[PDB]
């Protein structure tokens, strides 16, 4: 016989579609690429236990590729996919409140997200695709899924790939809306003419090299091209928070000098990131963990200071 239920296709699970699905044919046969809430269903066929229902879709058409490119900000081809396979582990995962953050329950090596997401939740920010625009604020009333399975995609990470908190946060920024901000720095050895550079955006708010920011504004020895080393040092700093970051080292965080930080612990191969953040006193977070000293050594990857204006006064 024939026997057909009507469904909804989107891809930005806003804009819905009508369509009527026929009940012999599986959806891959009928729409493509089609997921159900991240499960992959394009060769399973319509149960009518799905009418009613949306599926996100491959954008086959204009109209979805021009919903697609609005709501995420990207063409990539794979993005939908990689977005579904994430979200199909991410809606399993467990985002306690741990010191009023949302924070993830470990699973899959999502050590890296839960620390990049916790990094989130405590500096100024503001996303440009409207998919993290509302997925981060589910995100913050602790609901996280979405947000999840969006840094896998964007990052082009799969849930169990070992992830960098660096690269991570190089990802989101560059979907975040840091026009305003603006380093200007100057490299000077001791006999040479020393050049200075401006940095504009994202190139602004990181720096690779020293954990230490108090450091960098009164200079940092860097394998130079000169005859001596050289000092780089911070003239100009217009932003609403700065990064630094370096290879895992032994360091030591004091409470009130910085807002937050990385610890990874392990190697190249295998490894835990950490996150401690500086409140009444130091915390630090480990996935549902939570522990507490006064101060803390241990090997820190990334730093995160508050900042907007400074003016340096070295000469
Ligand atoms: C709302 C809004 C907006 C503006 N916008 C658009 N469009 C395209 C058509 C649709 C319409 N929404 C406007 N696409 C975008 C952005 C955007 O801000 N960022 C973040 C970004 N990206 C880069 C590369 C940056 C570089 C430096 C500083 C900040 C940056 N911020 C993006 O990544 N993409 C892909």
């Amino acid at each position: 016989e024939v026997r057909t239920i009507k469904v909804f296709t989107t891809v930005d699970n806003i804009n819905l579609h009508t369509q009527v699905v026929d009940m012999s044919m599986t959806y891959g046969q009928q729409f493509g690429p089609t997921y159900l809430d991240g499960a992959d269903v394009t060769k399973i066929k319509p149960h009518n236990s799905h009418e009613g229902k949306t599926f996100y879709v491959l954008p086959n058409d204009d109209t979805l590729r021009v919903e697609a490119f609005e709501y995420y900000h990207t063409t990539d081809p794979s993005f939908l996919g990689r977005y579904m396979s994430a979200l199909n582990h991410t809606k399993k995962w467990k985002y306690p409140q741990v010191n009023g953050l949302t924070s993830i329950k470990w699973a899959d090596n999502n050590s890296y997200l839960a620390t990049a997401l916790l990094t989130l939740q405590q500096i100024e920010l503001k996303f440009n695709p409207p998919a993290l625009q509302d997925a981060y604020y589910r995100a913050r009333a602790g609901e996280a899924a979405n947000f999840c399975a969006l840094i896998l995609a964007y990052c082009n990470k799969t849930v169990g790939e070992l992830g960098d908190v660096r690269e991570t946060m190089s990802y989101l920024f560059q979907h975040a809306n840091l026009d305003s901000c603006k380093r200007v720095l100057n490299v000077v050895c001791k006999t040479c003419g020393q050049q200075q550079t401006t940095l504009k955006g994202v190139e602004a708010v990181m720096y690779m090299g020293t954990l230490s920011y108090e450091q960098f504004k009164k200079g940092v020895q860097i394998p130079c091209t000169c005859g001596k080393q050289a000092t780089k040092y911070l003239v100009q700093q217009e932003s609403p928070f700065v990064m630094m970051s370096a290879p895992p080292a032994q360091y030591e965080l004091k409470h009130g000098t910085f807002t937050c930080a990385s610890e990874y612990t392990g190697n190249y191969q295998c490894g835990h990131y950490k996150h401690i953040t500086s409140k009444e006193t130091l915390y630090c977070i480990d996935g549902a963990l939570l522990t507490k000293s006064s101060e803390y050594k241990g090997p820190i990857t990334d730093v995160f200071y508050k900042e907007n204006s400074y003016t340096t006064t070295i000469k």
